[PDB]
């Protein structure tokens, strides 16, 4: 049925929240309290989402590193009374988004899938960032794809379709894999299969994630290994 | 000194000649003699080269799969007194260029290199072709880059510079690895380092060799593992 599996990375395969909390607290130390920082991280992601949403609607693309950097700068102003940072520290903090760690099932799951399928990333993050995340999150791919290559972010159709063209396959031959429903709904619009991965801790132990019922998407799993098992991929030794 | 290595793939890492000889004989069987099929493969590589040379001069890009397919159709007409092939066999033979096997040093050389460097493919072949060749040749990349992403073949500057900016890396921090002098001299012009890999059997025992003496390029080696050793990579037991 499918020839390739295309993956969202931030959240779906990576624990961004934990990564940035600890990264930040290591750059900043006692200048900041964990609870303020965690709240900042939560707002930083929100800012990212809002800016991308605006950009998508305006049919524009910009460096995601810049999006992240500029949102941190704005947030630092909001929180100026509590702590401060240098421009050099801004660059270091922003780097955390390129040092994402993976959820425990990811490396092995992805490897299991490769017995039967090509695996590729389709990310909104810039090409350089995904290459970097490969090392921090231990992801091995057949291909790496980014919005930067198409000049458009997901959910735009061009992304998914462009990936297909690049991979020499029809969109119907792609299974999109994501823990964000908007991504899967846009993939289904171009004919792809959809696989939702539940990440209950994506937004922290007290966070609220999307509740997805059985039947909305083709697959509904709690780990990439589980998805590989449901697609009939043999197990690793 | 370097953050990443960018590699030519066909010939540099892959024994395309042996691949397409055994692949064609596997498909055509006894309908063609081995020595005739070998001469066809050499002319087929020659047609690809002349065609790309022509397109580079015209600032044009076209699918490399269609380049191999059309030139094979032409060669079949010239050899049509001797053997024949169906339209389905044309497509199966052309697939040979997406099933390239690697030289024996290559899979473990690439692995040793990854301990200190990012490694990426920069190929004239279509994106899907290099993705398929990763399975047949056993190549694992941090990134795969193709002339198809840039609309231009190597040696155009825009391919190396495009690779550099997508990776977010200064060209002076990229080492280009190739067994073809034209490729390394082109990379040198954009500021990259150069590593020449001698492949005495690329065009078979009686082939057109360009001799490179020492000092023409930054590195001159006989295997990717030797290159890894010269870059100070630990050997992996």
């Amino acid at each position: 049925q499918f020839r390739a599996l295309l993956f969202d990375v931030q959240g779906t395969l990576t624990d961004f929240r934990s990564t940035l909390i600890e990264h930040g607290l290591s750059i900043l130390g006692d200048r900041v309290d964990r609870e303020l920082w965690e709240e900042l991280v939560d707002q930083w992601r929100g800012c990212y989402r809002d800016e991308l949403d605006s950009l998508v609607k305006q049919e524009k693309w910009r460096s995601v590193r810049a999006v992240y950097r500029d949102s941190l700068i704005n947030l630092l102003a909001k929180f100026s009374d509590s702590f401060c940072a240098t421009s050099a520290e801004v660059e270091l903090l922003t780097d955390g988004w390129e040092r994402l760690r993976s959820w425990p099932d990811v490396p092995s799951g992805l490897e299991q899938l490769r017995s039967k399928y090509l695996v590729a990333a389709l990310t909104n993050a810039d090409f350089s960032a995904i290459v970097n995340v490969g090392r921090s999150a231990k992801l091995q791919w057949d291909a790496v794809l980014s919005a930067q290559l198409f000049g458009a972010y997901k959910p735009h159709r061009s992304t998914y379709e462009g990936a297909a063209t690049l991979l020499g396959i029809a969109p119907s031959e792609i299974l999109m894999v994501a823990s964000h429903a908007y991504d899967l709904e846009a993939a289904r619009e171009v004919g792809a299969g959809t696989a939702y991965v539940r990440r209950p801790l994506e937004y922290g132990p007290t966070g609220r994630t999307e509740d997805v019922p059985d039947g909305r998407f083709d697959f509904l799993v709690d780990s990439i290994s589980e998805l590989a098992d449901q697609l009939g991929c043999p197990r690793l030794g």
